């Protein structure tokens, strides 16, 4: 009925609005300092953070947020007999880590989660670009944020500091735990003598690489305003420039979260200016999370649903692609010899050989 | 695992955005319009929007949208390239009504709004500083000061309220039989008067008055059997001799719901009553409607509004007993909607 369907629907926005705002107070680092199979309370959290010290109020609110999540399970909710054992109300429950709520919470040994990617997808500048998304269906050649902020998005990015870092480091430490996954299957690196990460971001990825395969020399190439803000990576070249003018010389090529944010006229002069630029017997890799043949619940379905109205929202053409359908862009641009290599719930490796 | 948890986590903004777009493109009613069993194509939707008739693409850009609905289970998806979408017991809540157009768009579109979007981008202020609001920090004013001078804003909120109370008052009647016999009823911050034009309706004999804000009672329309009354309940409540305040106490703290409700002590006569109409909080929480149905308005107050929260029955009592009311009467409607009576 109507008032079964408000818990339903109403929950969707608050969910993520909740699960951001903790994020932002740390809670889930804070409950994994108290250690294995922690159970810790809103007062016994707030007492961790300093910012709350004179806010006689904060756990009652941070309870309201947490109680949330428990609700949603992405923490787990308990209490103990001492808190049980007639005029007494004890209103704080005890607040565990989940499957889920364990990848907010940064490595101890170099700060790897999903905190920075989830953070700049719930970001203001691209909710406010998903405020504008019905423009997609009703106006020819219309682009979310385009209509919201006046400009593309990496144009803006090149006039706004703050969302440049937060979409730089979303990447990069996303980049950080794909590449663990893909070095666990894919061994077409430990050949090589040479990568050009072409669009690479700030670099992490490739510094990844090299710092796996150690005789390979990293070149991260990207636009202006991102080689500006990147960090000196050990074995990393920066080089500065616009992949749909030149791509620099390289004997191998990487491709990571680029085709999937440009239509295919765009896809086919990028993977032409690619060709132009590899050896005889070079190799480009995408790597992209795939859009299976039938969509299902299922994490490679989401994984590909996730980017795809994401890049639906955020640019001109982007779109998630099945392989056949990067089989296509390969071919047109004078790639042979395409392999898919599956790596995990959807992320793949597909090779396009010249 | 990182690679499997990037989809329940990352799903999360999507949804209701997806969500937003199809109620704005108003999917939910075109799918209806073929029979409320149809199964159609994005195509087909396309083709009952004619501000898509010119883009050759509208219909592949809504397969993207509908596609994550249909993942979602707010669409049914099957196979005849295109899919065929069809509605579900969610989804059927989204399409007007064909006898009156009530459904759950305008509560939907206002608890997503971006006045509200963005009070939530500021949700961690309450809990680092003392006496923050979130609304106060993105906005620079309070939600009813921003009301009253952003006509759309308050247009999307009013409008969001009315037709949610309609669906709430109809379940209210299933159960409730104690308007019966009034005959005067004060609905206080009654909102631009729809629920108070709905009780009038089932009961004929009631004179009913809307009383609120200024800058809602001049947008407020003229339904039958209903006076509209300006003025601020905390200094003072007309008299009447029955009031009702709906999703009032739960915006405020309780300093200021004891006021107001002397204030209504003081405007009713002996033997009067005033009806609180709230989700209540259950006292054991889990992934449920009663339980869901409290936490959605708890956060957005916490967001919207200084002091504002959801109570328990026991906490609804205290509030009406300081304020000089004897006799607490909670009767359970719905899925955690309570009708709480406080008598004078
Ligand atoms: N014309 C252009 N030339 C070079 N890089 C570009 C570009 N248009 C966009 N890019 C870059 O494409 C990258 C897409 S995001 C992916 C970054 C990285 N490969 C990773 O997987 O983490 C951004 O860093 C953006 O600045
Ligand atoms: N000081 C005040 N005096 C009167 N009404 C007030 C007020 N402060 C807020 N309100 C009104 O309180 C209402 C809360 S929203 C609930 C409206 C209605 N009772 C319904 O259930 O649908 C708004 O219409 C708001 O304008
Ligand atoms: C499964 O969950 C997710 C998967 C992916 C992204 C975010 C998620 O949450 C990001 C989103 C995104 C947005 C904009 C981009 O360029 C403008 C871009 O390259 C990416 C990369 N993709 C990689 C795949
Ligand atoms: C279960 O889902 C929901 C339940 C409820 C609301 C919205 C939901 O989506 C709204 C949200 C809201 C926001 C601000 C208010 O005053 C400033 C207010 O009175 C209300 C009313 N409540 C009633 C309960």
């Amino acid at each position: 009925c109507y008032l079964s369907e408000t818990a339903n629907l109403g929950k969707l926005i608050c969910i993520p609005m909740a699960l951001r705002a903790a994020m932002e107070l740390n809670v889930f680092q804070l409950i994994s300092k108290f250690g294995t199979d922690a159970k810790v309370s809103a007062s016994e959290i707030a007492s961790k953070m300093p910012n709350a010290k004179n806010n006689p109020e904060a756990a009652m609110y941070l309870d309201r947020i947490l109680r949330l999540l428990g609700a949603s399970s992405i923490l787990s909710v308990s209490t103990t007999a001492a808190s049980i054992n007639d005029d007494v109300v004890v209103h704080e429950k005890l607040y565990g880590l989940t499957n889920s709520s364990c990848c907010l919470v940064p490595r101890q040994e170099d700060g790897v989660s999903l905190v920075e990617e989830l953070l700049f997808t719930s970001d203001k500048v691209v909710v406010d670009s998903f405020f504008k998304l019905k423009c997609v269906v009703e106006e020819k050649d219309s682009v979310p944020f385009e209509v919201a902020h006046g400009a593309k998005i990496f144009e803006y990015a090149a006039t706004e500091p703050r969302m440049n870092q937060v979409f730089n480091d979303g990447m990069a430490v996303f980049s950080i735990v794909v590449f663990e996954a893909v070095f666990r299957v894919y061994d077409g690196f430990l050949d090589m003598k040479e990568l050009l990460d072409v669009g690479g971001g700030i670099g992490t990825s490739v510094s990844k690489i090299v710092a796996k395969y150690p005789l390979i020399r990293g070149v991260n190439f990207d636009l202006p305003h991102v080689i500006s803000v990147a960090p000196q990576y050990p074995g990393v070249e920066h080089v500065a420039g616009d992949m749909f003018e030149e791509v620099p010389k390289g004997q191998n090529m990487l491709l990571k979260w680029v085709l999937h944010a440009w239509g295919d006229e765009r896809c086919v002069k990028l993977l032409k200016n690619c060709w132009n630029s590899l050896p005889v017997g070079g190799k480009v890799l995408i790597i992209e999370f795939v859009l299976p043949n039938e969509l299902g619940n299922n994490a490679e379905s989401f994984n590909a649903l996730i980017p795809d109205l994401l890049l639906m929202a955020l640019n001109p053409g982007g779109k998630e692609r099945t392989i056949s359908e990067y089989d296509d862009l390969g071919k047109a641009a004078g790639f042979i010899k395409t392999i898919p290599i599956p790596i995990s719930n959807g992320l793949h490796v597909i090779e396009f050989h010249k």
